[PDB]
């Protein structure tokens, strides 16, 4: 990574994210630990810990062509200029020098580093989070409509069932406000379902889990 | 977090706090945990933490309900300004980027940083606490009212569960004083309640587990 | 801690804090251990290890009844001092201020660093090291009067459980002195009873084990 | 490594390359985590990873005969000058120079510290991974023609098998590109295949999975 | 420790210390482990690695014995002078200020940090590496004169059984010259004995074992 | 250590090597691992490294005869000088001095410190390292000449048993270069035999174990 000047990436760092793949597969948390072991890298480093990963070779060609996209809507969207590049300058970055493909240890430092600076670690980080969660998506068992509380089951467990659910869902802010403001007490067992209607439409989660809770 | 320059969050911090969620689920000691693994960090470094918990969804629900109170407290109590930023300056807080929502690590980096300076690390750590004080509150088995010595148990474990029972409890540090004052002595079992009742109303716990150790 | 300036309590130090509750329980060790992992820190970082054990509740509440009693000789003995305090100076710390509660971390930083200073940390650390000491003797299993050695327990043992035992005692040098100048050879068996009566009253342990090692 | 000044390769990144080898045989990661426990290592560094190595011992063969060529190869395009070597100047790496055979750690620290340096870290490195990436073909089970879907699989699974294969053969970019633009769907089940054949030949692995999720 | 500023002992360095004790007892090697464990430390930190100690207590006695004899031959071979310290110097250390009993963390770090240094830490090292030599002297099952190889062990065995009772033997490099000279040949089964006696007084080690290797 | 200051070697670094020798005992790679756990390291260290090592005591005497001999060499091919030394100078190292035995930690920092320096950390790392390889030598269950390829063995295990058993043999380049040249397809089994032979003496190994894979 680099913290200014450029470290490696640890053994711990990238072990944790290959312990990180191997037990939580593609889950949820899996992008923000990434994130995290991510933070600060280079186009290498995140191209270093894309390659530990054994297994998983599907969902890796999937994020490569995400990366493929985002790397030419980049090249389009950022017309290369034809010329000598100057002394005090550098040159200019494609989607390929953002991906760690044709660009150098070296030239990832200078566009980081070197002022008027072009972040292309987390350039690359945002088009590999892109495709991470495509995956998610791609990998998720249920949908929100499905989540439905049992004659049996407490409110609690119900309530998280259904807000992992709705974490794994592809939709805007206001379609999970929506899917919130509707399916949680829609989709409630007759008891707590009338319970929670009885409360009213503007009653927090705690009020909810609070009054459904000896239920 | 922060240390003055920038650190990203480790993977063993992250890991720890990970770990700590996963055995100890929602006891009071994961808040304090949490508060050292946090200690310096970045509205950034905290959604890390947050986010690295899978499972648990409801009460994350709960917690970012709560996040969304305090942060509009904090925006009718600080009514941004129209105007265009001074170059030596920065921009105005908002609820939600205090919690990281609309706002860059640069920017976070900026308000804790720069001088006259806001700690939105601080801030949200605790809007995030006090959400979780809700949580420790809401999965808390038992009540101090129900805390009875048994005829064969040891004072020892009667008071062990009495000051956990009461470290879960909800109230002001008079409503606990007043709990020690009368509950204790009061709800232990008949020998040990005669030999408290005959130490007097001004005795120590350390004088009181004496009384009671061969009993 | 502070090592000059202010670090963050590390998630190993704390990790080996709580384990070394879990594990030791309240053994003499603990202590020694415990002023190892807290060794230049604020009474925040104390105030996050002694939080940071679950359950030990009982134990916990002597140890603060302790802490309340020394900060209320502290404050007897050092009385606050009316009026505005200058701008090169800091305020007069309470016991309160010493014990983390009424006090921030930057005034804790303050009066650790700032000259003419007041260690904070380490009275805190001497009133809590007190109610542990006080802990480590209310749950000592033995008393010295009754270590008696066995038939046929080999002499090493035999010492091995005396030391710990004295160990565990609550006693001034001069009060130990007079248990090992007395009832080591008192209460060991006939056999090495007799050889120890026949080495001396200036015999060092050392010459004591050796003699008594093939008995 | 060297990181500006030159530290020691650590214990754990050491022990880290070794469980790699033990557990991972020789599948593709080795080579990136290898990079990555390498980064910025001296030819003795590198020499001591490899060296590391207990069985295995005819790859590493394969491995030195490798780097032999690779240094001859060096050596005939890099022809050595006769000579006194000037003050402010270092002699010419002959090929056994990149390998660490004849050369001292300060030799290394020279050429890749002193200015218009030569990276013999990277290059040495370079050839390493050469070697490396024959012996990863070497050991390959399968060859990408063999990949073909089950009557009974799904299709994410034959996906994994078929870029797992696909990442160990030894084949140019467009190959590479011609193999998953015909075997692919070529060789899926009778099923998927005729789904795959019914949405075209530009459709991205992922419309290929979500059509054939089902099935 | 002290490294030049001073650090807290790690909780790694005293955890290793701790296991090395439980697991190793008082093998000769637990000395060298110490003694690399507490490398440039105060008495402060040597008293805690001591001290961190559970159980043993009867070579903890036998030790502080030792530190108190080293501690009085200290006393009265520096004889203290009376008089007011001038401001530039330090107080003349006590024996029990070598050991730390009478002594603070800061004036220890004066000693071994102020001119004209006084290395306490080494000093009081010393003497308790003379204890604990005293102690694995005490706790050795085995003299060198009760080793004498099987009449079907492999010279090898015999040569680690003598190697490590003639480590853990108190005698000058003389008398462990002689026991090599003369017990190792000598106790010999007869058949590696008369090969022995055949290659002659001044035959290494090595040409033993190789003479020995087949038999 | 020496990195440049004197650092402690690190309980970590010691650890590892305690392991290293209890679960490899003394094959090839121990050398290596040795050589890089110790790197930078002073007399003082490597002395604490071989003194950690519990059991092994035969291989550590005859070490530490290897030892004796190189230091006698270096003391006949440097002859001391008599006289002062002189203030801004050292004194004249003898072979005790780089093993360790009669310098202090001060001296052997002063030796690799002080300008016109002798590496004697490195001088005493080549004598232990020149007896750690008389001990593999000596511990080498197996000889060179011995490795037959079994009639059902498959040729890259032959291979693994015989670089292996050659990377333990006592020999020059030269040496090892004939036994690769001779013995290799000389001890294969009939049938990889003569594929070999038909492939030519000048076949690279890559080019052999293709040929011998079927088979
Ligand atoms: C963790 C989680 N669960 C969900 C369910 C539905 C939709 C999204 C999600 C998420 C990701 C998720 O929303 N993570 C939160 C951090 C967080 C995690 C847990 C509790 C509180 C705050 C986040 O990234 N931000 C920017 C945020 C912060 C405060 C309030 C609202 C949002
Ligand atoms: C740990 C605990 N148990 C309780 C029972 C009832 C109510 C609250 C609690 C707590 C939290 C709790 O009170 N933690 C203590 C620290 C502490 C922990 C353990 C022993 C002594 C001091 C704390 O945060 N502060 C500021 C404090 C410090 C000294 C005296 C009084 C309070
Ligand atoms: C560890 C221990 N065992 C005891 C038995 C009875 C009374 C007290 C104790 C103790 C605590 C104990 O005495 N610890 C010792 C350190 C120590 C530990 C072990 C061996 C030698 C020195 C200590 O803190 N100091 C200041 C000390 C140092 C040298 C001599 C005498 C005292
Ligand atoms: C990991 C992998 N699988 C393959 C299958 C066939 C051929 C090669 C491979 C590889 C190595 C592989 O291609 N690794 C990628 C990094 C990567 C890994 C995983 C997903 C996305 C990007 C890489 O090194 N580079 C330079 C790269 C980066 C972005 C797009 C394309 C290439
Ligand atoms: C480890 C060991 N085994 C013994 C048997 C009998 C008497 C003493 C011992 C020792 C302690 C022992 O002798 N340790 C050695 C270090 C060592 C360890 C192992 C092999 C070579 C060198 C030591 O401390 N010094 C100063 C030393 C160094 C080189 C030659 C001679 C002595
Ligand atoms: C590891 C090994 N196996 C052998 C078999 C027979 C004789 C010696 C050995 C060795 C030690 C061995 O040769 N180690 C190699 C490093 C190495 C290890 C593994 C593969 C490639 C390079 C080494 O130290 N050097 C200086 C070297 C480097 C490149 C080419 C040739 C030699
Ligand atoms: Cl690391
Ligand atoms: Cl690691
Ligand atoms: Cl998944
Ligand atoms: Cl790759
Ligand atoms: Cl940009
Ligand atoms: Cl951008
Ligand atoms: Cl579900
Ligand atoms: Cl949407
Ligand atoms: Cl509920
Ligand atoms: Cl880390
Ligand atoms: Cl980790
Ligand atoms: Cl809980
Ligand atoms: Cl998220
Ligand atoms: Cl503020
Ligand atoms: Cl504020
Ligand atoms: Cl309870
Ligand atoms: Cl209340
Ligand atoms: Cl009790
Ligand atoms: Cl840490
Ligand atoms: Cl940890
Ligand atoms: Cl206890
Ligand atoms: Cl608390
Ligand atoms: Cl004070
Ligand atoms: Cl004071
Ligand atoms: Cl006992
Ligand atoms: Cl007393
Ligand atoms: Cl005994
Ligand atoms: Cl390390
Ligand atoms: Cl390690
Ligand atoms: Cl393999
Ligand atoms: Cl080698
Ligand atoms: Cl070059
Ligand atoms: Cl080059
Ligand atoms: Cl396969
Ligand atoms: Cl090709
Ligand atoms: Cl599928
Ligand atoms: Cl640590
Ligand atoms: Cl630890
Ligand atoms: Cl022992
Ligand atoms: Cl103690
Ligand atoms: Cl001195
Ligand atoms: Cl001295
Ligand atoms: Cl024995
Ligand atoms: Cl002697
Ligand atoms: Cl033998
Ligand atoms: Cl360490
Ligand atoms: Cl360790
Ligand atoms: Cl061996
Ligand atoms: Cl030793
Ligand atoms: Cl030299
Ligand atoms: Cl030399
Ligand atoms: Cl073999
Ligand atoms: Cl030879
Ligand atoms: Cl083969």
């Amino acid at each position: 990574p680099i913290v200014m000047v450029h470290q490696a990436i640890s053994p711990r760092t990238l072990n944790a994210w290959v312990k990180v793949v191997e037990e939580k597969a593609f889950s949820p948390e899996v992008i923000p630990m990434f994130s995290a072991l991510s933070e600060g890298a280079t186009p290498q480093d995140l191209n270093t810990m894309l390659n530990s990963v054994g297994g998983h070779q599907a969902a890796m060609q999937m994020l490569k062509e995400t990366i493929n996209e985002e790397a030419a809507e980049w090249d389009r969207l950022h017309p290369v200029h034809a010329g000598p590049i100057a002394p005090g300058q550098m040159r200019e970055p494609r989607g390929s020098d953002i991906a760690g493909i044709t660009s150098t240890l070296q030239e990832q430092i200078g566009w980081m580093t070197h002022n008027a600076p072009i972040p292309v670690g987390e350039i690359y980080k945002r088009w590999i989070i892109l495709g991470l969660n495509k995956i998610v998506r791609m990998y998720s068992p249920t949908s929100i409509l499905d989540i439905r509380q049992g004659p049996k089951e407490p409110f609690r467990d119900y309530v998280d069932r259904f807000y992992k659910t709705l974490r794994a869902e592809q939709a805007s802010q206001e379609v999970k406000n929506w899917m919130t403001e509707t399916l949680l007490v829609q989709n409630a067992n007759p008891d707590c379902k009338t319970i929670l209607k009885a409360l009213g439409p503007g009653a927090t989660l705690e009020e909810m889990m609070t009054a459904c809770q000896g239920v």
